[PDB]
């Protein structure tokens, strides 16, 4: 009936993720009990069989919530710049024999490290979202967003930043998420923190 | 239960309405993958037996997402105006013998001929969508959408038109959906193609004369 | 599977809610056939075993559209001020011991009396809205809502306010929804119009000294 046992359940991505098109980082999850299924149909309209579509990444210790959708496959077929929107190349009808194909590829779609993405939040294809960024619920979000921004609404806009400018410029140097199992244990406390300039030199020292 | 059998399956909304009071054109689809259900529970609160109701129109060669929502029955029976939007009338209740009935008509839902209704939009009752417009996806549409526009967001705003005045207005003569089938099976390179001019001068010298 | 027969079918609240953190009054409904499941799933993340956690409560008189959404638990564990969003203390994995936990209460989400939610609309934790107020379908609601304010979109923003200054304290100091039975009764046509200041003389003669 229900993939998840229970409304806080938490699977991980690579734990579900069975469509080879999509490319998840381990501890990332996905805790969808309010919408039923496992993270492979947030993921819409993938084909798992071809190697020439788009394609989604998802990085590291990411959290996603529930009924987040990733559009993909680009436009679906529909030209919104020849006369008809309507995709005659995909419908069955001998009268369309001559149709040509609308499709076409938006590029991949890319989610960095540490990226919270909102419940109920829309990804249009080939969006671009940087390392460390907030993906209010509800969100459209229709463009790149950078790393550790935070955006939200519909189309989804600039909300804020979460840290201040050099303050990022260290986050992304050190790049927690691709230190060893070990290593992560120690810094703990530091992670669950507000102390940027401080686990800034841990790292720096060692 | 799905009623669709892959994500890409887009079934003509013909070989599936059941509600009398849902008009669908030709061609017209919807790909439901994703909500599961068929295209006649995406039209909600359309008492299908009544005939004095607002109905569900929608014209031919449209496009329709999943989970697409058509809000019918009007105000549902909540008036704003009045000291309470709770509807009295609508409840079973001894003490509210003496309600009056807050029910309001919005007017038909008219979706017009080559339409694009993006996945999880929802049409608010009495909402009139020309000829060839866009409704991005997850938009609120609360009010009318002139042909060939584009329209996003929550409420939907104007993004832009397709086309120029002058294109339009071609278009709206040419009115393609209604040609001869052998006229649109002749015209199919044209159709998938941005060339308007073209296709409206071959069509003169085929109807103006 | 679905809970509710028809679309039309609205059950009252106080039938179908188990968590003990939901607390419901009289009247208030619930219309959701068009998402399947009962009132006690449109309330996300509300531990129903323990009194250490925010809570959910709705006046009487409360209408709630389809696929309205609640959202509990706060910030759910996510820190956006810590360096990262992912929450170490609830991954079970042995790595992380020395997490430290991250959860911060919202507040109690407090729905006024005679408070229209309108379809898939959701509200954030710890948000407030005041008696009479009007939600609008798929409003995301970030921020509190006065008493018979209207609002609506993503996130919600003031749409009107449905009567006048002086009309909205009447309606305030009178509070019909606590009324004996019979003063609501024969009140009913009242209710059903918009003659606050009529209203309320009446209710002065009979409730003044
Ligand atoms: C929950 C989060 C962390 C995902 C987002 O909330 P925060 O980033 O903590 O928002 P914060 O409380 O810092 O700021 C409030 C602002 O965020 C905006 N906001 C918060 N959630 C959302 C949302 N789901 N959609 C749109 N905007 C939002 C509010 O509109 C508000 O804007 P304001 O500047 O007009 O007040
Ligand atoms: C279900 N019930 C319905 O569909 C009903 O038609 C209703 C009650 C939702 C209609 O809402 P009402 O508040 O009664 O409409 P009313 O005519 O008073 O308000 C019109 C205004 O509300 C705004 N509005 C209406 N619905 C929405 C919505 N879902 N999101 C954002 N704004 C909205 C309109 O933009 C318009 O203002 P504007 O012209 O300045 O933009
Ligand atoms: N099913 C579906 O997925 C249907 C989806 N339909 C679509 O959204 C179409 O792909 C469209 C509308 C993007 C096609 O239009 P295009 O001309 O390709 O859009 P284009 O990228 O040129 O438009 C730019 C503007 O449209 C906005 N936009 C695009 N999609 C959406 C959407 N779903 N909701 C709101 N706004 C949108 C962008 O935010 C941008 O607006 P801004 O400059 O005000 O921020
Ligand atoms: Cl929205
Ligand atoms: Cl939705």
């Amino acid at each position: 009936m229900n993939f998840f046992t229970s409304p806080f359940s938490g699977i991980p991505l690579d734990q579900q993720v069975t469509n080879p098109n999509i490319i998840v980082g381990k501890h990332s999850y996905y805790s969808g009990y309010y919408h039923g299924h496992s993270f492979d149909d947030c993921v819409r309209y993938l084909h798992p069989e071809r190697d020439d579509v788009d394609k989604l990444v998802i990085g590291s210790f990411c959290s996603i919530g529930s009924g987040a959708v990733f559009m993909m496959a680009g436009n679906q077929g529909h030209r919104s710049d020849w006369i008809s929107t309507f995709p005659f190349f995909y419908q069955d009808n001998d009268n369309f024999a001559d149709a040509r194909d609308g499709f076409t590829r938006s590029g991949d779609t890319i989610i960095g490290h540490d990226v919270w993405i909102g419940t109920e939040a829309m990804i249009m294809p080939g969006v671009k979202i940087g390392h460390g960024a907030i993906i209010a619920s509800r969100s459209v979000v229709t463009k790149d967003v950078a790393p550790y921004e935070v955006v939200g609404s519909n189309p989804a806009k600039h909300i804020k930043f979460r840290f201040s400018d050099v303050e990022i410029a260290m986050l992304l140097e050190m790049a927690w998420w691709n230190w060893p199992e070990s290593w992560l244990k120690e810094s703990m406390q530091s992670l669950c923190s507000s102390d940027i300039e401080g686990l800034y030199l841990n790292w720096q020292s060692k």
